[PDB]
This record gives C-alpha cells, sequence and structure tokens, in this order.
C-alpha cells in the first residue's frame, strides 16, 4: 500500500516486502 518498494502490496501500491 505503500508509495515505495516493489510492486505490489495488497492495494495494489508498493512494499519493500514485495522486493
Amino acid at each position: 500500500g505503500l508509495p515505495w518498494g516493489c510492486p505490489s502490496d495488497i492495494p495494489g501500491w508498493n512494499t519493500p516486502w514485495a522486493c
């Protein structure tokens, strides 16, 4: 859900955890 990181968090934004 964040405006940083890699695609994608569950809302479809990004998260570092997706990297």
